[PDB]
């Protein structure tokens, strides 16, 4: 059954919610973003209208195989009517195709439903500015002082100027980036680009890739691992024994492996500067964590709600435990009782 923070009262609707089967009064599913814990459920067998943005309508296609008659494309910063009833979606600044949807509700309620996002000063001048909240679902992942990291530009600076020295002292070596989802493609491609070279992958992750309206790529990726010197595997062989099998079958073209996970953020955040990172290795063999999010930092997402000033909030990530619950409620009323709303 269908918990009440993924129902929109007073609608037919619900956001991310397909993994209940048939929802009783549902006229239509939104799906905010393409990550597995929000389409859980969805399928080629799926019937009902499923609203989205144009590049998750993409992957819904493709991947999924959910047939096209059951997909809703909207576009971006664009008043739409669904089933009666006046929506926008924004950009989440989160993976590629990720919104945020306004729902302009008939009794003259506003509700903001973030999905996933990385709150961000931009969005204050996005559609947003021209009206009130009544309330906010929020994606409270990092919802905690202790959560800190970089700016997204930082950390790609980071990483092109480390691969960069690498290969520029050891020809031979071979750059290799974890993936298990879409987003974060701008790590692979910004160190790719420096290289002068073309991405190499799976078919799989190639077919992925070219659902996500990125300008030029095919100029920018290949399925032919002989051509590229930067490849992608899946995150679970981003270890010393999974890199060492992977060398192996590079045909001695390769003497050396410097390798990124990309995570989100990580305990060696609250120590070391971006600056400061090192790796580990195992002889021919070095390993970068590096802390790319699409996720608010604590700043940032206090920021946000700070200049939405909204009525009420209701958190859409941490909700099972007690302790979680309590601590994201003393930090909403700090922050009104400091910005006076
Ligand atoms: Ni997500």
């Amino acid at each position: 059954t269908c918990p009440f923070y993924k129902k929109i009262p007073g609608t037919g609707f619900t956001v991310d919610a397909f993994q209940y089967g048939v929802v009783e009064g549902c006229t239509a599913y939104f799906l905010t973003h393409f990550h597995s814990d929000h389409y859980a459920g969805l399928s080629k067998h799926f019937t009902f209208p499923v609203y989205c943005s144009e590049i998750t309508g993409n992957l819904l296609k493709n991947k999924l195989h959910v047939q096209e008659q059951y997909i809703h494309p909207l576009p971006l910063d664009t008043e739409c009517i669904v089933n009666g009833v006046k929506v926008v979606l924004l950009d989440a600044n989160h993976c590629p195709g990720a919104v945020m949807i306004l729902f302009y509700l008939p009794n003259g309620t506003v509700i903001l439903h973030t999905g996933d996002f990385r709150a961000d000063p931009s969005m204050e001048r996005s559609l947003l500015a021209d009206q009130k909240v009544h309330m906010l679902y929020l994606d409270t992942t990092y919802c905690s002082p202790e959560y800190t990291f970089p700016s997204q530009q930082e950390v790609i600076r980071f990483a092109i100027n480390t691969a960069f020295e690498a290969v520029t002292l050891n020809p031979h070596a071979l750059v290799v980036c974890g993936t298990y989802s879409i987003g974060k493609e701008k790590v692979f491609l910004a160190i790719a680009d420096v290289l002068g070279s073309k991405v190499g992958m799976s078919q799989e992750k190639y077919k992925t890739l070219q659902c996500l309206n990125i300008p030029e790529i095919n100029s920018l990726i290949t399925t032919d691992m002989c051509s590229s010197l930067v490849h992608l595997l899946p995150m679970m062989q981003i270890n010393f024994k999974g890199l060492q099998s992977h060398l192996k079958k590079c045909g001695g073209k390769y003497n050396q492996i410097l390798a990124f996970r990309p995570t989100g953020w990580t305990h060696s955040n609250k120590f070391t500067r971006i600056a400061d990172v090192i790796p580990q290795t195992k002889g021919n063999i070095s390993i970068y964590g590096i802390p790319y999010s699409e996720h608010s930092s604590y700043l940032e997402m206090k920021r946000f709600v700070q200049w939405l000033k909204p009525q009420k909030i209701i958190p859409t990530v941490n909700v099972g435990t007690w302790k979680s619950r309590s601590t994201m409620e003393k930090y909403f009323r700090e922050w009104k009782l400091e910005a006076g709303y």
